[PDB]
C-alpha cells in the first residue's frame, strides 16, 4: 500500500472504533476544536504518538503505537481515565549503521542492505553477486574479501564508492563484511 | 531454488573453479580416494563445514562457509598451505526461541513468526489479523492484548494452543509479545 | 534460592507478611484474601483471576508492586487466588577462557556476542583451557579473526593443544550462526 | 588516550621499539623499515602496501601481531609504509538513572536494551533524575511496563517530578525503536 509521509491517527468517537471520527496528522493541543471531544478510541495507522491528560500538554501521557486501541481502558494500565487532551507525534530518535553494497558499479543493480548487524557470507544471506558500489550511510565497516572475513580488508567509511577504483579492489569481490565497533581514544 | 537436505561442498581442482571437481555430502576423512587428489579450490553451496590439513582427521584446520573459495591462500589467513585432507561438515549447534502466532484457530493462514526478538506492536511488524492459534517452540513469551505490551496478559510456554480456550483469552486479540529472558530461582 | 514472594495484607506493603516458595491452588484461602502487594524477590511467578491457576492471569517479576493497579492494567479479575513459579525457556551460547591450563585464574566469559579482540574486553593474558557450554565458536590466532582458527564446541579442552593451538594464544572467538543445510 | 601503536623491529616484538599517535604517510623512512611486530594500545588503525595510506590496507586493533603473517592473511602487500588511526561511527542508546536528584549516588546505566525489572539489574533504589543521551525510551511506574509511562528523550530530567513522576517510582524502561512515517 502507499506508505505515509508524516505520522496518522484517527482518535474516534463511539469505542470501538464504532461511529463518528476524526483523523489528526500532527501536533494537536486540544480536542474539543477538533471533531470530536472526549477521546473515544484510538486508531494508529503510523505512530508512534505521546498523548496527555492536560490539554495543551501536561498530565499522566501515553504512549500510543500502531495498532488497534479499543477503549478507555486500552491505553492506560492506571485505570485512571478522563481521556485525551493533547496529541503530539513521537519523532523517535534512532540509530542505526548501514552499509548497502551494490552489484554493478554505480550503486545501481542487486545490492545487500546490512545493518548494525555483522555478515560473514554475502553468499549466505542469498547475496551471490559480484559487488562494485557501496554507499556508507554510517558506523565504521571493514568488508573483507571471502567468508569468514578473510583474505583482502577494505575499510569502509561514511562516504559513497564508485569503484574498487576508489574502493581498493582488484576483483571486485567482497563476501563478508564486518562492523568496527569500539574505539578506545 | 531447492533447499538441500544434507551439507554440500564440491572440492574442486584446477583453482578458480576450472576444470575437474568432485562433490562430497559429510565426512570424507581422506582425499585420494576421492575424484580428486590435492585441494584445488573450493565451492561451498550449503555448510558450514570444518577441514583438516593432515587427512584423518588433524593438523591445521579451517573453518569453511558459504561461498566461494578461490585459491589455497583463500581458507587460510596462515600462508600455511598443503591443502585439504580432512572434510567434516559442521553440525552446529544454534540457540533460538520461537513463538508463532496464527490467524485462524488450529494454526493455519497468516502467520507472525517471532524469534528472541521482542515485538511490541504486531500492526507494525505488518501482522494485521486477529490471533488465535499458536505453537511456542522455545523460549519463555508472554503475550499481551494491545499495543506495547497492555492490556490482557498471557502466559505461552513450549505446546501448541489450539484457541483462546485453552491459550486464556477472551477476544484472540494479542497486539504485542514479550520473551521472559530470565530466572533467579 | 527457589521462587520466593511475600504476599501482604494490604496496599503500599502494610501489614500480614507471608512468604511462599512454591505453587500455590487457593492460596486465597491458605490465610490470604487480602492480598494488597506483593514482593517478588526471586520469580518470575504468575498470579491468577480464580484459583486452581486458572483464570485470567498476571505475571510478576521482580520488586514491588504497592497497589492491585500494576498487576491489573485494569481490573476485571477476582482477588489474587493462586500462584506459581515460572519455568524460563532461556537459551545462551557461553564460552570460558582459561588463562591457565584446566581452569584457572583468569578467565574470559563469552555469552552470545562476537569479540573481535580479547585486549579491549581487559583479557590480555594466555589461553590454555577452553570449557564451551553452547553454541560452535571458532578461535582466531590474532584478533580481527585473522590467522590460527580452531573450532571451538560443545564440551571441555584441556590445554592449548587439547584443541590445536601450537602455542596458547586466542585473541578472538566468534559465534558460528548459520546452518545452510 | 591519543592513538597508541608501537612499531618494533623484528618478529616476536624484538628490538627496535616505537610509539606513534597519529597519522603517519612515510613512516618507512621516518627511521622504520623494519616492521616486524605491532602492538595498539589503543585504536584501532590502519597499516599500507604502498605508502601516502595508498595501497592494499590492513586493521589493526588492540594487542599483539607477533609476525606479518596476522596483518596480511596473505602476503601480496609492500612492507608497513603508513599508518593511521580509524574514526568510529558507532551509535548507541544510553539513558543513565539517577537515584538522587540533580544526578548524585546510585546510578543506572542502560546502553540499547530492554529493562523489564531494575531490581533484577541489582537497581533497588528509587529514581529522581534521569539524563537521556540518546534514543527514546518510556519509563514505567512497576516492572514488566505496566503503570504509569514516562516518555523519557534525549535530554535532562531534574527531578521525579521534572518528567511527571508523582512519585519517584521507575522499576522499567524500554527503548521505542520504530518510526512508522
Amino acid at each position: 500500500k502507499p506508505q505515509p509521509l508524516n505520522p496518522k491517527i484517527i482518535i474516534f468517537e463511539q469505542e470501538n472504533f464504532q461511529g463518528h471520527s476524526h483523523e489528526l496528522n500532527g501536533p494537536c493541543p486540544n480536542l474539543k476544536e477538533t471533531g470530536v471531544e472526549k477521546a473515544g478510541s484510538v486508531l494508529v495507522q503510523a505512530g508512534p504518538w505521546v498523548g496527555y491528560e492536560q490539554a495543551n500538554c501536561k498530565g499522566e501521557q501515553f504512549v500510543f503505537e500502531k495498532g488497534e486501541y479499543p477503549r478507555w481502558d486500552s491505553w492506560t494500565s492506571s485505570r485512571r481515565t478522563d481521556s485525551l487532551s493533547s496529541l503530539r507525534p513521537i519523532k523517535v530518535d534512532s540509530q542505526e549503521h548501514k552499509i548497502t553494497l551494490y552489484e554493478n558499479p554505480n550503486f545501481t543493480g542487486k545490492k545487500m542492505e546490512v545493518i548494525d548487524d555483522d555478515v560473514p557470507s554475502f553468499h549466505a544471506h542469498g547475496y551471490q553477486e559480484k559487488v562494485s558500489s557501496v554507499r556508507v550511510q554510517s558506523g565504521t565497516w571493514v568488508g573483507y574479501q571471502y567468508p569468514g572475513y578473510r583474505g583482502l580488508q577494505y575499510l569502509l567509511e561514511k562516504g559513497d564508492y564508485k569503484d574498487s577504483g576508489d574502493f581498493g579492489a582488484p576483483q571486485p569481490q567482497v563476501q563478508s563484511v564486518r562492523r568496527i565497533r569500539d574505539m578506545q581514544w
